């Protein structure tokens, strides 16, 4: 309907598909009520929108959350002690396409790699310990 905030889109009342995850477990709201039609940046939700989709959005998080990790986490220990791309690869075995792969999840198939980042994470020497 406008939007004088940034003069994009049109923050209009619309439900669509809101696809929450688009590399595994792609979970889409099909039913996010709020402003949207053409813009994905200036929305708008109430309460009932809000809950509706924070409610699914949530609710696959945790369902999905029951994995062994998240994307976020393995990448952050991997930037948090700076373990190069090569470090990694000969202290864990991250390998080549380690961190996309990763990313989306589909090079973490729960192996020593993640018992040994999320151990890292609090020892930033253990890699040298280990290795």
């Amino acid at each position: 309907m406008k939007c004088p905030v940034c003069h994009q889109g049109e923050m209009v009342s619309g439900i669509k598909d809101i696809p929450y995850t688009f590399r595994g477990r792609k979970t889409v709201l099909k039913g996010i009520h709020g402003l949207y039609c053409v813009h994905c940046e200036e929305s708008i939700m109430n309460k009932e929108e809000s809950d509706a989709f924070m409610a699914q959005v949530k609710a696959f998080r945790a369902s999905v959350n029951a994995e062994t990790v998240a994307p976020e986490f393995i990448v952050k220990v991997r930037k948090k002690l700076s373990l190069t791309q090569k470090e990694a690869s000969e202290i864990f075995g991250g390998g080549v396409n380690a961190f996309s792969r990763y990313e989306k999840g589909n090079a973490q198939p729960h192996p020593s790699t993640i018992k040994l980042l999320r151990v890292l994470d609090k020892h930033p020497e253990l890699l040298n310990e280990i290795r």
